[PDB]
């Protein structure tokens, strides 16, 4: 076939269905249902011809769905296959093939609903650090593009309901790998850190930390959803095993936050626990040791 463009021709609505009672209206909180208009005219396109919808800053679909049909009055005019950016790419793609129903004489139009979670960060990975600059709190334009034809809508996104000066955590499922990323950022020491020890563990067997997929770094502040925006070098020593990842660090400069992340896998991804080392001394002298445990039962 040949590549055609302009098939997706409108961004009709982008509406949040907060399906896990999240306390803030975040881009990376499920689900943002995107309703797009399309049209197919037998004068332009042919069976076999393909087209691609480019979706910047889209992490994944929120359902098990991997295919979406361009259907109109109960007849299917195109098959599309969704490819999620996850930790592979900053964008997601919908790749569509015109079906044998679009003969020369057919003129068709319809809509499609896409169940979205946007990527605004969550780890020290290259994909997340780049996508940490995707949106801001407040009004945002979301633009997809099929070829040169751009389709856009304005949406309002809410900064987190969590004080960024505290310790921070995150978890998000990577559906294709059946794996979960998890983040831990130390509490803020405004004028820098003399020392600290941080990390997380699960010593009970049913959760595995994957030491081949970790990040350790200092970030120069955080974005509007409390995720890292940079990952610089700093003085620390790491231990990692399937049971936990820990770092002891020193002399982090004012304005930075040390963080660690890792993929995890669990026998119940919808219900597992992690226990945290949370000890630090701020430059100036303010000391703290406040370990804790979390039950993870929502993931983004």
């Amino acid at each position: 076939g040949k590549t055609i463009t302009g098939v997706f021709n409108s961004f009709n609505s982008l509406t949040w269905s907060n399906a896990a009672t999240y306390n803030y209206k975040g881009p990376g909180t499920p689900t943002w249902n995107a309703v797009l208009g399309w049209s197919l005219d037998g004068t332009s396109a042919s069976p076999g011809d393909t087209f691609t919808l480019n979706m910047p800053c889209v992490f994944k679909f929120t359902t098990s769905q991997t295919s979406v049909d361009l259907t109109a009055h109960g007849v299917k005019y195109a098959t599309c296959q969704f490819q999620a950016g996850e930790e592979f790419m900053t964008f997601s793609t919908l790749t569509c093939t015109v079906s044998n129903t679009l003969t020369p004489s057919i003129k068709a139009l319809g809509t499609v609903t896409l169940p979205l979670a946007f990527n605004v960060g969550g780890t020290g990975s290259s994909v997340d650090l780049e996508d940490s600059k995707c949106f801001t709190a407040g009004t945002n334009t979301v633009t997809f593009n099929d070829g040169g034809k751009k389709i856009s809508i304005n949406v309002d996104f809410e900064r987190s309901n969590v004080d960024p000066k505290g310790y921070l955590t995150d978890s998000r499922v990577i559906p294709s790998l059946n794996k979960v990323s998890t983040l831990f950022v130390a509490p803020q020491c405004a004028n820098g850190y003399t020392s600290g020890t941080m990390g997380f563990a699960n010593t009970y067997g049913d959760v595995q930390i994957d030491c081949s997929n970790i990040h350790v770094g200092i970030t120069k502040g955080l974005n509007d959803w409390n995720y890292p925006v940079s990952s610089e070098s700093f003085s620390y020593t790491k231990t990692c095993s399937s049971n936990g990842i820990f770092i002891t660090y020193k002399n982090v400069p004012a304005g930075y936050r040390p963080f660690v992340d890792a993929y995890i896998s669990a026998t119940d991804v919808n219900s597992y626990t992690l226990s945290y080392a949370n000890e630090y001394t701020c430059a100036g002298g303010y000391w703290q040791r406040a370990p804790f445990t979390l039950r993870w039962t929502g993931y983004r």
